């Protein structure tokens, strides 16, 4: 019913939250997008993430944020789950966009508490209690950047819910363990932590910025049974995009991996020289055919980035 | 003139009040705004995180910041709460809040979308100088300390009027030791901060209640049983995010609809119960409006969502 | 290849004006809206307008404007073409619904010339310019609306575009006769003028208001051949739906057919109570089985109309 | 007041200049109204049609209404352009205009999507009440004359202030020998309009171009002479749909930028060469700007439709 939508997003395990890429103007470039796409499809990815922290959803306007989820399930939708990005600090936001994502045949939306303006539990209660019954959810926690925990209580409150489809937890396998051993689907929120999370704490799968990268290997990583080698090896690539707040890694790396062009829109700005240089270096030691695209991966000048704020 | 914003010790975060359809209380805001006017405030913050500015459309807070410069602009200074995580919104929005004649900005470091040193740097850089601007470190709310260096460095424009601070008193002391304007953040702090630490003042909440007090605390010299008095009352305010306190405490007293746009909802009824009881210890005479304090039923509560 | 794409808009022969229904608060009745679309479908209409004058977009918000298309596409683009009312008398928004309703799928625009804030020929030549390279566009000349004849001339140039599908044209038989005598693909935009220009005057069709309330006479009349008789039959409902401007009438009939419910934005309102009574005699004359909905058709109370100017 | 509005005689409705990136030029913007100020303008329409209103966002209509008052509003009336063909839309605009202190509203009946008797007077009614009102007939551009059954049932609400009318003479003595207050919408007629059939005044696109002499106009009786003189500039003014040659001619004048958001293109070559050649015959001391005119080439022009 709404049951076998809810458990359509459950059985999945790989999520890529997909990077928007810009023109040189600062608009989307929808054919580098769709070919960020396709590429996830064709190396296994099963759900996608549209206009989260990684796609930069903070960033864009509301009728961009409207299109590019009606974009991607026009496009994809019958080839990938799509999972739109339709929360907010705001109520009233949060209510709009969900429901509008909803109506152009979304799959599941994903919901943060309230960042920067902060509420109660009563509150983020009250919040999550107005877009829970619109489909399948996926609760957000990244208490890095929210600056508040979700607290168990609020999550095993709203697991009653039959469109509570799971968690995207950041907190770490602690948290993790203690959902998905009550049967809540969990999600890592983590690339670093998600290998263990699936095979040593229950975790269903990831919801990935790496696998923006190297989507097969991960994959591989959430399919194929504990591989704390592969796992290994996927580190320094991990720490590499992670130095700099996400999306900032991975903004840099698809620019130097020739499937993004180097356009910032701001406030994020890449990676330096220095920083391009060891992941050219990563990319030699990993393998080159393990990333997306077909072009040589370069260093890139400094002078080759357009960084926007008016756009 | 940045001078102008750089002088001003009580500037009030002002609380937007509700009309029971959700839109804006223009009426009510008059009538809270012309109180702190009444009372010594020196500047409004509008549409910041105690006005729910994070819940307003782009239109609500552009048409806010122009009322009360059309309104008030010439009896308090206006500073429009014109930041966000995204560069070209701040842009947008900061322009069009002084090309309506607002006299400053408030701007926040990006949050939740945190970015690097050099994103913040290039962030801050797109608007200060549109402008005199307040630079707002609230780390516990941005999950992101703008560090000194980035102020030191941003100190530099003239167009910076100086730091909300909210990390405490050390880092206030690193700032104003250095000649760079401080306000406090922090209620329970402001008083140690203006008294001990070379704040210039305070970007207050509790003066959205008892403003006299407020000012009093800012102007008239160190007095810790002042301070000491009105700590019962921060910590009552501040027991869950702000605005929850203030938004349960103004409706209490009477001079805001008991009206709350998601996702805030009120303090629980014991809460309003021990509310009544500090404003019978204070004064009621002290805190805004002339209405008996009421605890208020639940029910008398609208929590709204699609306004 | 966007031959294929624009041949596709031009070898349809009954397009409808689609209505949007309204929930009581205002808001967009998705499944009263669903239903018409699927009744549409069910009776031989091959193409719909999503929120043209008809479905009342000048009343709605972008993002409404947006979902709607959106959504239309997504539920129903594989068994009906979706062409959107993405036009303006501002170039920058005709700019940027079209690219968005296009980047959603929908398969075709429908472009208004600037009204109210009209223009010179030179600036609906630039206006038009903008706009049709980005997909099968029909222009729409409506004068009596835009208080400004698109003229010939512009037609014919801008029929040099192959992203030119054709004109909805309400000027008349001898403007329609015009374009079609030299194979621009033309579809009257005129009710009580279609049948003639179908079978007399070379048109391919009709976008059509009429088709809400009686889809499958619309589709006999436009691919039977020639029918004084049934065009004769409908007359006395056209001259009905159109006493006051459109939509007043077909809000009016599909709340009286129990289709829709009796929900107005401002600044439309119903027909009075006597045009409501002449409705039930037409709809007994014609046959009920030929309107949409299954309801018995009522003739409403007054106090059943909700007229909203906040929503 | 209603009455400070009914009083004004000579009402601008001022062009909105741009910067050659499509935004608005508010300098420019500033020059041109002070220009208006000087020279007798008594009220200006803010984002109207020729200020092309309906090529803005609401944020900026919202802005620039907010940007008049906050500058000019001691020294001129400002009435807002807040009307659309969507009630929702005018009901907003026209609080939000109200709120940040605008002197009146200018309200069109809907066009494109036009609607009954029945509809425009609901449509009217849900922003009549929210301050003093000129309604506008236009039905050259809106494809429906508001009737005057219609003028004469708004005509009760106080606030209504007046009509801007555009049908002619006919229609103008029709209201005025009513007591109803007009102003002429038709730049050509203004002068018969007021010496001959009772208007007050004038609400005008020519006296962006030359304010003085359409203060004259208005003020120092008949002048038949004065009248015929303004002619051919009016003639040249409307050979296109304003304000294509309002854009034109203060592109020529040095006093905007050369710079039109589409759908509006400039007049063309010959049409430049006309205008320098009547601004010489009228003297150029009369025209806006200190610049001498130019004819400007044809690549001068930036149409800008992302902006
Ligand atoms: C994704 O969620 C939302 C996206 C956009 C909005 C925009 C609004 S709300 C409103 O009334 N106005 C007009 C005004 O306030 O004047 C807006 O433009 C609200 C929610
Ligand atoms: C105030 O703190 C809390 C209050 C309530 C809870 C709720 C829990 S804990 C748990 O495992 N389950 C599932 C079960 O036991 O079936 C819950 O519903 C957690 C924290
Ligand atoms: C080397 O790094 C940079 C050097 C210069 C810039 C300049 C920018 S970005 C932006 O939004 N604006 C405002 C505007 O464009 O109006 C600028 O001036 C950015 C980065
Ligand atoms: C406070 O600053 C801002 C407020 C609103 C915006 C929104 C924009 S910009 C643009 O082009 N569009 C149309 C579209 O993208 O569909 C928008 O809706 C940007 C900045
Ligand atoms: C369908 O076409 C459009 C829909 C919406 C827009 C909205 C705009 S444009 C812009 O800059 N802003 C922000 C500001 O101006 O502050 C907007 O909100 C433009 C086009
Ligand atoms: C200034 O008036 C006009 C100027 C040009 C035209 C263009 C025409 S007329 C016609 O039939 N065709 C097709 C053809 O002849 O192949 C045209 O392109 C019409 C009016
Ligand atoms: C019998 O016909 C009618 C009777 C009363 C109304 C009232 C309305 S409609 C609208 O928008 N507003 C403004 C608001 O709701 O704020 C009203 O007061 C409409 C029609
Ligand atoms: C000048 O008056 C208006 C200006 C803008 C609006 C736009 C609105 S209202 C609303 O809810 N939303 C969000 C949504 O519908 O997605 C909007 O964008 C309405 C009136
Ligand atoms: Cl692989
Ligand atoms: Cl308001
Ligand atoms: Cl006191
Ligand atoms: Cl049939
Ligand atoms: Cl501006
Ligand atoms: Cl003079």
């Amino acid at each position: 019913k709404n049951r076998t939508n809810t458990d359509d997003i459950r059985s999945l395990r790989v999520i890529t939250a997909i990077k928007t890429p810009y023109l040189p103007d600062g608009r989307f470039d929808l054919q580098a997008y769709d070919d960020l796409v396709n590429t996830q499809i064709e190396n296994g990815a099963e759900g996608v993430i549209v206009g989260g922290t990684t796609g930069e959803g903070q960033l864009m306007s509301w009728d961009e944020h409207i299109m590019l989820i009606g974009h991607t399930v026009n496009c994809f939708g019958g080839r990938i789950k799509v999972i739109g990005n339709t929360g907010s600090n705001s109520t009233r936001e949060a209510i709009h966009a969900t429901e509008q994502g909803f109506a152009m045949g979304m799959h599941g939306a994903l919901h943060i508490n309230p960042y920067y303006g902060k509420t109660s539990i009563e509150g983020m209660n009250a919040h999550f209690q107005t877009v829970l019954h619109m489909g399948p959810t996926i609760i957000y926690n990244v208490p890095g950047r929210t600056c508040q925990d979700i607290p168990p209580q609020v999550i095993f409150k709203l697991s009653q819910n039959p469109n509570m489809a799971g968690v995207k937890e950041c907190v770490g396998n602690n948290r993790v363990e203690e959902y998905t051993e009550k049967g809540i689907v969990v999600w890592s929120g983590n690339d670093d932590q998600c290998h263990d999370s699936r095979w040593d704490h229950g975790a269903t799968g990831v919801i990935s910025v790496t696998s923006n990268l190297v989507p097969g290997l991960m994959r591989k990583l959430m399919f194929e049974g504990r591989n704390s080698a592969l796992n290994a090896k996927l580190l320094p690539l991990m720490d590499w995009l992670f130095q700099e707040p996400n999306p900032i890694g991975v903004n840099t790396a698809l620019a130097q991996l020739g499937v993004a062009r180097p356009v910032f829109r701001l406030p994020y700005v890449p990676l330096p020289l220095s920083k391009r240089i060891e992941f050219v270096k990563l990319v030699k030691e990993i393998g080159r055919e393990h990333f997306v695209g077909d072009r040589d991966v370069q260093v890139l000048d400094d002078d080759d980035f357009i960084l926007i704020g008016r756009y």
